[PDB]
């Protein structure tokens, strides 16, 4: 392994160019988005052979330092012109590599810092404010890119994902997990009625990859709607298991978005114990499922 | 000081009373709660003369465990019939110090664990879910109480303190800092439009206790009307500090809830570097205010 | 209420002087602090009646900038001349008075940012290095002043106190939790041996504040002391109870600095439950703690 | 992909087999472990083409709870009778394969929680307590390993990693970055003398597996000696950057450790904002890193 660069490159552009004309479905209401403020934590790592002296000799001549890099991303924010996450890192990529003509390989990360609308009284009615917003820590979409250089000097996208991070979803009831092996070590009693609460990460990738920058906002697929998806297949669900609920989360998902390659989780599992019903938060050890369901 | 208790009792109960009849302000939509999931995590403190010798002797004749603290907040939890944390809290002081009459004092901190609405599709439009909810690690509700046994053997309410926590707010412009001290120590520069985001914990007392139990719902001041107050006052608010705008949702506070004695705030200073406008976190040292607006 | 302030002002200096000639105890091999590196976190509340219309009237006349403050305490941090953090507070406070004659109250925390020692081999050795050092996340040291400026412009300091925060000290056998309250509540077993694992924070006010600067550096009572004396006592004890056990620990500190008035106590219990060898697992989250003060 | 499995599974085991016997070298003075307390959080993940249906029907046949996993585990290391978090993994992992026969792969990690010795006056002289420990929130050993079950009903390791995670060091001077590329995109200046602050997170693959056990403990390379390593040549070392130092650290390692393979690197600059004496304080959070392997 040999690569290096920056992390936390938090960033926040106001007034970038608004998302418009996605294609709506029935479980979501999304359908842009108002980009009044746009927060971005991205994460930048480059590799190429001739970074080798960089470390086996301290020479410094071929590195870009990993704080002009923060510059390179920040500034790039302010001239991007276009509508997503997605594209965005495109543009980094593509215009860092156009840059540094040593560099062979570039990875990156987005990752939304998101914010909510608040209420303000406008004259004499309630609205939506367009200057003041709710900073969330709650779930919050995400995008991956990589980008090599050719032996023929062409750029070339190699992998490409976007997801969804952070959600967590409680069903109070309409959830079992019973039939599973009892044996010697098997202390956990069925239950065919529990407050199933799971976190969730969905992460997709497109069968095209132009479709994830945004510019044909009918082929985009947002992380909103994923997330709607999600709470809206929950609820329908009788579910058996986690195993069983995402993997019918990532049927839906691909019905839905047919541009779609493949849906990928990775759930949690925070079920409360039982002890008017109360419940309690468990001990720390949590069980986890990772799942692709493909198109 | 001598005291001791059980801290991070989380409790959740599901379909408590629902709130319902709240006065309604022109600044919040919230009328009321559904209360399908109730969470709450509690802290419980307990104070007298005659645990002396649990420390001095290791004589533990007269120690309620704390966990038995936490089986009693529970099992209360299961039994309170009313319909607001404020009212649990008194509900668990009250049966506490009539339960151990070895005690003197109890103090209490109940804090919301919040969720929210998802969105679900039935049989054919999309509409807010009674079963599938989201954890918010956002702000939430708090409340406060203290309790003592008299002389003459009757309790008494000696402090009551409701509160929002953890409202992260900021607004994108309409904000000025100028006009402070520019001596050997100043390096901040004038700036009449920033960014500001503020973090704030706003916390009231009632005139009368009684208001804040939610007994007759019509007195009882709700976290969410706080936060969309304070949302809205920020919104019309040309700011010209921190200190100048907690005042004035302050004085909005006690102008909308009469039956309100003070509100006092918890404020710090998150605002953004400046570097299309984008802007990137701070170093992380924080202004912060604390201020109290009475009636 | 009314004040305003800068929090999380992180402070490092090199080559402060070092502490030295201080008075020892069983306890502990303390013997004093290098100063190679000192790191300190620095919270700064300020108030004064001429403040309201800060709030009031959005008016910023006699407003110092929190960002300012910040640029205060560093300041103040490289031209220190002294040896504690107690005498760093008193420092910074009694300068940031004199230079702001409208305020009329500051209070100052100051917690240790500690770093430890590292091994490295030069000159055919191996020692510790004087350059390199590690980041502890474990127990640190604290301090708290507050100052006001009387009528006629004289300063007071009107509380001091120190401390070790973060203390975490399981002790494996020799503790037990017995006797206690039996009714309808109770589900938790009697348990004559069990492995208590207790955090610790704790506090002492000194009976003369001068002896918390470090400048009569033989009356100073050192974090590091009173983290020992913790651990000694645990060890000594067959504890009761936690309570049992920081009553203890707090008549040993001021039988050991009776220059000391009072020790505070923060406890929490974060015991392991029970499942060959013994294993034990991470509890649900609700902990027990207990509040307590020794005084002389 | 296709697994589930088992997170945040805390151990706590006292009086495990001490380990003794081990090689040293002249960065350390590491001689063994005494294992009073041996805590570990260990995860698992398993796989087995068997388990698709637990997922496309929801059918539980074959489902091991997540829950009994962790019984598993912990129940397995009460029974351990080895000596290092490498064994002890491949003991839960040859027992979990050979329990569930439509189980075909398993993932396991496991960390160190570590605890540090304490002081206390006992029969007239002070020393370490064998009974209060403080537990370290400090850098941290690690184990990962792989291990899958073979057409014929075989087990075989596929891979094995030990490490050693959030060692954090800050060396004062000695230390520069000069020379990098300046263009429109560089404000950093060039620094002659830094105080250079890394975090690092070190990784080794051993040539021979059962070198990791500990069963022969002289071919065992400990987290701790690889730690004083890096400390001293962090010391050593004029540092012309992170990548410089990183790349001198693994070369001493695989120097003093001719059993291994390779060791990783991840690294983190965490270097602090320079502001009488110097004083410096904490930057914006954007962190630069380096990832980087020497091999034999
Ligand atoms: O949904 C679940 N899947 C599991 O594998 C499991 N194991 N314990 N509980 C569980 N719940
Ligand atoms: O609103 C503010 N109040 C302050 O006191 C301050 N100081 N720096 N920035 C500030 N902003
Ligand atoms: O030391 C203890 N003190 C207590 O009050 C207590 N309550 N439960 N366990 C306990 N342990
Ligand atoms: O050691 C360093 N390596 C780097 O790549 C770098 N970039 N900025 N600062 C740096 N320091
Ligand atoms: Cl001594
Ligand atoms: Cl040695």
């Amino acid at each position: 392994v040999m690569y290096y660069g920056k992390g936390d490159v938090f960033a926040y552009r106001t007034y970038l160019k608004p998302l418009t004309g996605v294609r709506t479905i029935p479980e979501s209401p999304f359908s842009g988005r108002d980009h009044i403020l746009f927060g971005v934590n991205v994460k930048i790592s480059v590799g190429g052979t001739k970074l080798l002296t960089s470390f086996t000799k301290g020479d410094n001549s071929l590195v870009v330092a990993t704080d002009s890099m923060k510059n390179f991303i920040q500034k790039h924010l302010a001239s991007y012109t276009g509508t997503t996450i997605e594209g965005f890192l495109e543009y980094v990529a593509t215009s860092f590599l156009k840059k540094y003509s040593h560099i062979e390989k570039i990875s990156l990360i987005g990752e939304e810092i998101p914010f909510e609308t608040t209420f303000a009284v406008k004259n004499g009615n309630r609205a939506a404010s367009e200057l003041v917003f709710k900073k969330s820590r709650n779930e919050y979409a995400t995008a991956y890119l990589n980008m090599v250089r050719n032996e023929d000097n062409t750029l070339n996208i190699t992998e490409q994902q976007s997801g969804l991070a952070g959600l967590q979803l409680i069903k109070v009831s309409g959830n079992s997990f019973v039939g599973f092996i009892r044996d010697e070590y098997t202390t956990l009693p069925e239950d065919s009625n529990r407050p199933l609460f799971v976190y969730l990460n969905i992460k997709w990738k497109y069968k095209n990859t132009e479709d994830s920058f945004g510019t044909n906002p009918e082929n985009y697929v947002a992380a909103e709607q994923i997330r709607d998806i999600a709470t809206s297949v929950f609820h329908e669900t009788e579910t058996l298991s986690i195993q069983h609920l995402i993997y019918l989360i990532g049927r839906r998902i691909l019905e839905r978005f047919p541009q779609l390659q493949e849906v990928y989780f990775e759930s949690q599992n925070h079920t409360w114990d039982k002890i008017g019903k109360v419940y309690t938060e468990p001990r720390p050890p949590y069980g986890f499922q990772c799942f692709t369901v493909t198109q």
